[PDB]
């Protein structure tokens, strides 16, 4: 159910959702959470794809309740598909 969406807007919602924990540059520093470089291929048991990661964001995962440590999950169709598409670009 993936469909190549708006890297643009996915780059935004990237800043605002994940940069908060990840980095996506090739060498990154590993933040809160994993260095996603080359994450397209690379498994955790999860072969990533893109439809497969846009059922994995989809859910809110709080990690300390009260703090920003938590992500928000991405919950709009058309959010998961920007965000991929801007992801699977800029991850190699
Ligand atoms: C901190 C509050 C986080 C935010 C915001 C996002 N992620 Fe996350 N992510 C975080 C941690 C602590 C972990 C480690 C494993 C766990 O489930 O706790 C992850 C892991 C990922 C992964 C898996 C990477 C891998 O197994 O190599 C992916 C693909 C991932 N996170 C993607 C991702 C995206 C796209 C986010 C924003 C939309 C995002 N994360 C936010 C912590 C946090």
């Amino acid at each position: 159910e993936f469909k190549a969406g708006s890297a643009k807007k996915g780059a935004t919602l990237f800043k605002t959702r994940c940069l908060q924990c990840h980095t996506v540059e090739k060498g990154g520093p590993h933040k809160v959470g994993p260095n996603l470089h080359g994450i397209f291929g690379r498994h955790s048991n999860v072969l990533w794809d893109e439809n497969n990661m846009s059922e994995y964001l989809t859910n809110p995962k709080k990690y300390i309740p009260g703090t920003k440590m938590a992500f928000g999950g991405l919950k709009k169709e058309k959010d998961r598909n920007d965000l991929i598409t801007y992801l699977k670009k800029a991850t190699e």
